[PDB]
RNA sequence: GCCUUCCCUCAACUCACGGCAUCCAGGAAUGAAGGAGGGUAGUUCGGGGGAGAACGUACUGGUGCGUCAGAGGUGAAA
């Protein structure tokens, strides 16, 4: 088929970048290269209304269309990299994390070697805000 | 306790005895304050100060390699 035919009957390790924020959730597909990709999924496609595009439901509904497209790319095993937010944002992911993982596991994809890959500064620029804060 | 004898006074000059040759005023000042100043030493002690050279990720932008439809953002939106 389109996917494995020289890696077939053997697990293949993709990589999945998960970026969870409070405006959307992203689920991306990479192959231990990051130079080539197959699919880019956003919460906002599956669920409409901007509040609910970062909600748990968004994640899970999106996650099932990861699995759908992975089994056509020969990908079976998935390494995962969880990302929070920017280095001048916070250090907290949105609610779309922890939802996506479970949705993939339950959908028969293997998961191993999860990691925390996020941009944390040694130090960076003045954080957005003010001296007196947002109020 | 003391005298004498005996061992018999070491740091390259040290100890004992003698010649006589020299040079030539000099030691008579209160003390050293849990008062001040200074010296020396531990390659002491420290986000102390100046200079010069590298290092770290992030933010932002650009470039290249891929993907494809929404993304920013909010209480909700725009």
């Amino acid at each position: 088929f389109y996917g494995s035919s020289a890696a077939k009957d053997e697990l293949v390790y993709g990589v999945v970048h998960i970026y969870a924020s409070f405006n959307d959730t992203f689920v991306h597909v990479t192959d231990m290269s990051g130079r080539e990709t197959f699919c880019k999924i956003t919460g906002g496609m599956k669920v409409k209304a901007d509040r609910d595009e970062s909600s748990p439901y968004a994640a899970m509904m999106a996650a099932q269309d990861v699995v759908a497209r992975c089994k056509e790319c020969g990908i079976n095993a998935l390494h995962v990299k969880m990302r929070a937010t920017g280095g001048v944002g916070t250090r907290s992911p949105g609610p779309g994390a922890q939802a996506a993982l479970r949705a993939l596991a339950r959908a028969g994809m293997k998961i191993g070697r999860i990691e925390d890959v996020t941009p944390i500064p040694t130090d960076s620029t003045r954080r957005k805000g003010s001296r007196r804060g947002r109020r």
